[PDB]
């Protein structure tokens, strides 16, 4: 993790919901980025996803080197978790989030 995660184009580190909001403003369903959770109580990270004109916040929890949205946490890295849901609909997690992670908001000017 974290060498992988620090170089992920969609990983923005410590930035606020507010800054997250302007980056997803009027973007298509499936647009997303990952920041650090503002408090570890609420996971180590927050995935923000565009859906129905709305920014969904999905906590990424971490324990014993694994990552996930809920238990069991099966992923060996945040990147592998994201990569899975770029291929697969979030619907397997939540039926109200039937969209994939389609459009990374990139930190390398894109």
């Amino acid at each position: 993790n974290n060498m992988s995660l620090q170089n992920a184009e969609w990983y923005w580190g410590d930035i606020s919901r507010e800054e997250v909001n302007e980056k997803l403003r009027d973007t298509a369903d499936g647009t997303f980025l990952v920041r650090d959770a503002s408090t570890k109580m609420h996971g180590d990270y927050t995935l923000t996803l565009r859906k129905g004109g709305n920014n969904k916040l999905i906590k990424i929890f971490h324990r014993d080197g694994k990552y996930g949205f809920s238990d069991p946490l099966t992923f060996s890295s945040v990147v592998e978790l994201i990569n899975h849901y770029r291929n697969e609909s979030l619907a397997q997690y939540n039926p109200k989030l039937d969209v994939k992670l389609l459009y990374p908001v990139s930190k390398y000017q894109q």
